[PDB]
């Protein structure tokens, strides 16, 4: 027994990626409309878990199937500046979600694909060469003394590399509480002013007076078009928000009567209002039930991404050399799972990438 069993399932953790990660890429490079800025981040992340994946089956290769200190070098070179090119695809993915929720017009301009465009140059650089400088001499193989607990690399390398984890974490954190902050805004707007809407409308059908008729309707075109506002646009869907323009045009019927001095009509006019609001009341939950989903899945993924990575970038820089290599492995796993989740998330829950599969299978 002298594989060690670790290194077996760092090779099958690796294939999966691969699979997964290759999958993706080949979806993403085959379809001519999965060219926009967020799908081009999403080609950057499924290539670099790609690599990693590759990585870590070469890693495997060069340890026991063609035994070779050198080439071993460059393959844990090779999987630092895979990881470094997934993580800061990561990075890149969640500045384009923040611009485009920050944004909703502005975001639909040359200056985000220009931008896309140069932060991927400069993470993909910054990331290979994150994993050269181990390879052209700032490693340990002089220095035992020197040594990570992730053999070849020092060190002093890796905490460089921990620092870089945390910082680009710290950002991904900042982006993170900023999207949640509009994506909870929004649901709170919709709801307030679809509770209104419902408020006035019952105002209108319990009227004794005119006057309480005309103010009911008012607020309920304010109410109506704020509502409209809150829900995100159709595109750069918008079948519930026709629906408030529906509503609004009704509303604005009734005010015509009621300006004329046909109050009654006005009021009578509620039956066909409240008529239109019952026909949207499932789409109204089932977009409150949605943004309830992203908002959780938004903190299980960012979550996930730390319970997978913290522990390892921690103890890269707490552990020693002398340390069992059982320790590395078993926080160095995790951080692999991690590549074979974002292909699910930020590729496979894509229903534009879905439709690219459907085609794959089907022969085009
Ligand atoms: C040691 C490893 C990381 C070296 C990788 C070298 C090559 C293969 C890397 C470096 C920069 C990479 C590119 C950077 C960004 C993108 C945009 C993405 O939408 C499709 C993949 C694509 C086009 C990558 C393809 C692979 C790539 C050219
Ligand atoms: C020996 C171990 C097994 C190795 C062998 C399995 C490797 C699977 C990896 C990636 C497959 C997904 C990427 C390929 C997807 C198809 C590429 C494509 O576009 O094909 C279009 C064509 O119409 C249809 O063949
Ligand atoms: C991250 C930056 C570093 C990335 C580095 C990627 C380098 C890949 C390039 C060429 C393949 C070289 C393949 C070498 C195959 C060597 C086969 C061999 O003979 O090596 C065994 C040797 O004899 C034992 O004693
Ligand atoms: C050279 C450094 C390039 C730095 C690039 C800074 C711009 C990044 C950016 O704006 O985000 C990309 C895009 O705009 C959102 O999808
Ligand atoms: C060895 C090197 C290690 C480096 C370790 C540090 C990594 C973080 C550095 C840069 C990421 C910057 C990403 C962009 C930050 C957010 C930009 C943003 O939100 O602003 C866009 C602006 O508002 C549009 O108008
Ligand atoms: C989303 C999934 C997140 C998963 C996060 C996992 C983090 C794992 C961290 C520590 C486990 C350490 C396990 C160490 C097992 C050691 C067994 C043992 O006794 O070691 C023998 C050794 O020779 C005596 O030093
Ligand atoms: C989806 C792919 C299927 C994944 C199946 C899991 C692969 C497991 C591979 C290697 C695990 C090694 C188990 C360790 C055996 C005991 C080792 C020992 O006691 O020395
Ligand atoms: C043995 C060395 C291991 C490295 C293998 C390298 C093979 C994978 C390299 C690149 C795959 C990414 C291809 C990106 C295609 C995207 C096209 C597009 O976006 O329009
Ligand atoms: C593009 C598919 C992925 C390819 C990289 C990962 C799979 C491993 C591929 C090749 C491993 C063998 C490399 C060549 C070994 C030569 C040994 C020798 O010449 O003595
Ligand atoms: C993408 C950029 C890649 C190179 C970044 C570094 C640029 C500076 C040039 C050379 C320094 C790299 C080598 C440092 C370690 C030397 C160790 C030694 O000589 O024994
Ligand atoms: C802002 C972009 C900067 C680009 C140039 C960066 C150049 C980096 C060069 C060297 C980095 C430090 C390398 C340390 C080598 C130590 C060698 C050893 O410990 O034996
Ligand atoms: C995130 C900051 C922590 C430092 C990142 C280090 C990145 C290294 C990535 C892949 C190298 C994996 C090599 C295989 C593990 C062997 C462990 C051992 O030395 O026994
Ligand atoms: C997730 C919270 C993010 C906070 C970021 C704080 C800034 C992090 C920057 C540098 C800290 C890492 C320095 C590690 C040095 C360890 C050296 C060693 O003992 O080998
Ligand atoms: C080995 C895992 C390291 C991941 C964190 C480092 C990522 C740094 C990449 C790009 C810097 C920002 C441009
Ligand atoms: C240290 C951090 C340096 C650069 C990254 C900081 C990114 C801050 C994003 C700001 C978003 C906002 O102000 O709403
Ligand atoms: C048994 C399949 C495991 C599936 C993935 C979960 C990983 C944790 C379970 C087992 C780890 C592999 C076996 C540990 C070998 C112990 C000997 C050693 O430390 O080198
Ligand atoms: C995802 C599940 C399976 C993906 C299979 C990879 C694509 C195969 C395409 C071949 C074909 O259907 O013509």
């Amino acid at each position: 027994p002298a594989v060690n069993p670790w290194d077996v399932l760092l090779c099958v953790s690796g294939t999966v990626i691969a699979g997964e990660n290759a999958l993706v890429v080949a979806l993403i490079a085959s379809t001519p409309a999965l060219r926009t800025p967020m799908f081009v981040l999403v080609g950057s992340l499924a290539t670099a878990d790609l690599l990693a994946g590759l990585g870590l089956i070469l890693h495997f290769v060069f340890q026991y199937l063609v035994p070779s200190e050198t080439v071993s070098l460059l393959t844990v070179g090779f999987l630092v500046a895979s990881f470094a090119a997934s993580v800061s695809s990561l990075l890149a993915i969640t500045v384009d979600r923040y611009l485009s929720l920050y944004n909703p017009l502005t975001y639909y301009s040359r200056r985000t694909l220009l931008g896309v465009h140069l932060l991927l140059a400069a993470t993909w650089t910054v990331s290979l060469g994150l994993g050269l400088l181990p390879v052209l001499g700032w490693n340990c193989l002089a220095e035992r003394a020197a040594c990570s607990v992730v053999r070849p690399l020092a060190r002093s390398h890796v905490a460089l590399l921990s620092a870089a984890f945390f910082m680009v974490f710290g950002i991904m954190l900042h982006l993170y509480v900023r999207i949640c902050q509009v994506v909870w805004r929004h649901a709170a707007d919709l709801e307030d002013n679809w509770e209104t809407l419902n408020d006035n409308l019952k105002v209108i059908e319990k009227a004794d007076n005119a006057a309480q008729v005309k103010d009911a309707l008012t607020k309920m075109r304010a109410a109506a078009l704020d509502a409209q506002k809150a829900t995100p646009p159709k595109l750069e869907m918008k079948d519930f928000r026709h629906g408030f323009d529906i509503l609004v045009g009704q509303i604005d019927d009734a005010l015509k009567l009621a300006n004329e001095g046909k109050v009654k009509e006005a009021q009578a006019a509620a039956e066909q209002l409240k008529t239109t609001r019952n026909a949207y009341i499932q789409k109204y939950l089932a977009h409150l039930a949605a943004t309830r989903k992203g908002v959780r899945t938004l903190a299980v993924v960012l979550g996930t991404f730390g319970a997978c990575w913290l522990p390892f970038a921690i103890y890269c820089v707490v552990g020693s050399h002398e340390d069992p290599a059982v320790y590395t492995y078993a926080t160095l796993l995790p951080a692999t799972l991690n590549s074979m989740i974002n292909p699910i998330i930020y590729a496979f829950r894509n229903q534009e990438i879905q439709r690219a599969l459907w085609l794959l299978l089907d022969g085009c």
